[PDB]
Protein backbone atom coordinates (compact mmCIF):
# COMPACT_ATOMS: atom_id res chain seq x y z
CA UNK A 1 0.00 0.00 0.00
CA UNK A 2 1.07 3.60 -0.59
CA UNK A 3 -1.71 6.11 -1.26
CA UNK A 4 -5.17 6.18 -2.81
CA UNK A 5 -4.03 8.32 -5.71
CA UNK A 6 -5.71 8.10 -9.10
CA UNK A 7 -3.13 6.44 -11.33
CA UNK A 8 -3.59 6.82 -15.06
CA UNK A 9 -2.79 4.05 -17.47
CA UNK A 10 -3.41 3.08 -21.08
CA UNK A 11 -6.77 4.86 -21.42
CA UNK A 12 -7.67 3.70 -17.92
CA UNK A 13 -7.71 4.68 -14.26
CA UNK A 14 -6.54 2.53 -11.36
CA UNK A 15 -5.57 2.79 -7.71
CA UNK A 16 -3.41 0.39 -5.73
CA UNK A 17 0.09 -0.63 -4.71
CA UNK A 18 1.22 -1.73 -8.16
CA UNK A 19 -0.21 -2.25 -11.67
CA UNK A 20 -0.71 -5.93 -10.84
CA UNK A 21 -1.64 -5.29 -7.22
CA UNK A 22 -4.29 -2.75 -8.13
CA UNK A 23 -7.09 -2.36 -5.61
CA UNK A 24 -9.50 -0.79 -8.07
CA UNK A 25 -9.18 -0.62 -11.85
CA UNK A 26 -11.51 0.87 -14.43
CA UNK A 27 -10.86 0.82 -18.18
CA UNK A 28 -12.46 2.75 -21.03
CA UNK A 29 -12.00 3.04 -24.79
CA UNK A 30 -12.90 5.39 -27.61
CA UNK A 31 -15.41 3.49 -29.74
CA UNK A 32 -16.18 6.30 -32.20
CA UNK A 33 -15.03 9.88 -31.60
CA UNK A 34 -16.04 11.33 -28.23
CA UNK A 35 -17.73 8.29 -26.75
CA UNK A 36 -15.87 6.34 -24.09
CA UNK A 37 -17.05 2.81 -23.36
CA UNK A 38 -16.47 1.27 -19.94
CA UNK A 39 -16.57 -2.53 -20.08
CA UNK A 40 -14.00 -3.64 -17.51
CA UNK A 41 -14.25 -2.58 -13.87
CA UNK A 42 -12.72 -4.60 -11.06
CA UNK A 43 -12.28 -3.81 -7.39
CA UNK A 44 -10.81 -5.92 -4.61
CA UNK A 45 -13.63 -7.36 -2.50
CA UNK A 46 -11.15 -8.14 0.25
CA UNK A 47 -10.39 -4.48 0.87
CA UNK A 48 -13.01 -2.67 2.91
CA UNK A 49 -13.21 0.77 1.40
CA UNK A 50 -15.14 -0.10 -1.74
CA UNK A 51 -15.97 3.59 -2.09
CA UNK A 52 -12.94 3.89 -4.37
CA UNK A 53 -15.15 2.85 -7.27
CA UNK A 54 -17.24 5.98 -6.78
CA UNK A 55 -14.18 8.21 -7.12
CA UNK A 56 -12.96 6.34 -10.21
CA UNK A 57 -16.29 6.71 -11.99
CA UNK A 58 -16.61 10.32 -10.81
CA UNK A 59 -13.20 11.19 -12.27
CA UNK A 60 -14.29 9.78 -15.62
CA UNK A 61 -17.64 11.58 -15.57
CA UNK A 62 -16.04 14.85 -14.47
CA UNK A 63 -13.45 14.71 -17.26
CA UNK A 64 -16.13 13.61 -19.72
CA UNK A 65 -18.23 16.70 -19.06
CA UNK A 66 -15.15 18.88 -19.60
CA UNK A 67 -14.42 17.57 -23.09
CA UNK A 68 -18.11 17.03 -23.87
CA UNK A 69 -17.53 13.28 -24.07
CA UNK A 70 -20.29 10.68 -24.12
CA UNK A 71 -20.25 7.89 -21.56
CA UNK A 72 -21.40 4.38 -22.37
CA UNK A 73 -20.81 1.26 -20.32
CA UNK A 74 -20.91 -2.40 -21.26
CA UNK A 75 -19.86 -3.14 -17.70
CA UNK A 76 -22.92 -4.25 -15.73
CA UNK A 77 -21.20 -2.88 -12.63
CA UNK A 78 -20.29 0.61 -13.87
CA UNK A 79 -23.62 0.85 -15.69
CA UNK A 80 -25.55 0.27 -12.47
CA UNK A 81 -23.40 2.88 -10.75
CA UNK A 82 -24.42 5.40 -13.39
CA UNK A 83 -28.06 4.36 -12.93
CA UNK A 84 -27.73 5.13 -9.23
CA UNK A 85 -26.05 8.49 -9.64
CA UNK A 86 -28.60 10.56 -11.55
CA UNK A 87 -26.02 13.34 -11.54
CA UNK A 88 -23.88 11.27 -13.93
CA UNK A 89 -26.80 10.75 -16.31
CA UNK A 90 -25.79 13.96 -18.07
CA UNK A 91 -22.79 12.69 -20.02
CA UNK A 92 -23.89 9.07 -19.75
CA UNK A 93 -26.41 7.88 -22.33
CA UNK A 94 -28.89 6.83 -19.66
CA UNK A 95 -31.56 8.85 -21.38
CA UNK A 96 -32.48 6.58 -24.26
CA UNK A 97 -36.29 6.81 -24.36
CA UNK A 98 -37.87 4.76 -21.56
CA UNK A 99 -35.75 5.79 -18.54
CA UNK A 100 -36.42 4.59 -14.97
CA UNK A 101 -36.03 0.81 -15.44
CA UNK A 102 -39.39 -0.71 -16.36
C1 LIG B 1 -19.22 -6.06 -14.80
C2 LIG B 1 -17.81 -5.85 -14.25
O1 LIG B 1 -16.79 -5.29 -15.08
S1 LIG B 1 -17.44 -6.32 -12.58
C3 LIG B 1 -16.58 -7.90 -12.88
C4 LIG B 1 -15.16 -7.67 -13.41
N1 LIG B 1 -14.27 -7.31 -12.30
C5 LIG B 1 -13.09 -7.91 -12.11
O2 LIG B 1 -12.31 -8.20 -13.02
C6 LIG B 1 -12.75 -8.22 -10.65
C7 LIG B 1 -14.01 -8.65 -9.88
N2 LIG B 1 -14.21 -7.78 -8.71
C8 LIG B 1 -15.08 -6.77 -8.71
O3 LIG B 1 -15.34 -6.09 -9.70
C9 LIG B 1 -15.75 -6.48 -7.36
O4 LIG B 1 -16.28 -7.69 -6.82
C10 LIG B 1 -16.89 -5.46 -7.54
C11 LIG B 1 -16.33 -4.18 -8.20
C12 LIG B 1 -17.98 -6.06 -8.44
C13 LIG B 1 -17.47 -5.14 -6.16
O5 LIG B 1 -18.02 -3.81 -6.15
P1 LIG B 1 -17.61 -2.79 -4.98
O6 LIG B 1 -16.19 -2.41 -5.17
O7 LIG B 1 -17.97 -3.42 -3.69
O8 LIG B 1 -18.54 -1.51 -5.27
P2 LIG B 1 -19.66 -1.05 -4.21
O9 LIG B 1 -20.94 -1.69 -4.62
O10 LIG B 1 -19.18 -1.32 -2.84
O11 LIG B 1 -19.76 0.54 -4.45
C14 LIG B 1 -19.97 1.07 -5.77
C15 LIG B 1 -21.38 0.74 -6.27
O12 LIG B 1 -21.43 -0.58 -6.84
C16 LIG B 1 -22.84 -0.89 -6.88
N3 LIG B 1 -23.03 -2.36 -6.96
C17 LIG B 1 -22.95 -3.21 -5.94
N4 LIG B 1 -23.18 -4.43 -6.41
C18 LIG B 1 -23.39 -4.34 -7.72
C19 LIG B 1 -23.66 -5.27 -8.65
N5 LIG B 1 -23.74 -6.53 -8.23
N6 LIG B 1 -23.84 -4.94 -9.94
C20 LIG B 1 -23.75 -3.60 -10.31
N7 LIG B 1 -23.47 -2.65 -9.34
C21 LIG B 1 -23.30 -3.04 -8.06
C22 LIG B 1 -23.43 -0.29 -5.61
O13 LIG B 1 -24.64 0.41 -5.91
C23 LIG B 1 -22.37 0.69 -5.13
O14 LIG B 1 -22.95 1.98 -4.91
P3 LIG B 1 -23.07 2.57 -3.42
O15 LIG B 1 -21.58 2.87 -2.91
O16 LIG B 1 -23.82 3.99 -3.57
O17 LIG B 1 -23.80 1.65 -2.51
Amino acid sequence: MSNLEIKQGENKFYIGDDENNALAEITYRFVDNNEINIDHTGVSDELGGQGVGKKLLKAVVEHARENNLKIIASCSFAKHMLEKEDSYQDVYLGLEHHHHHH
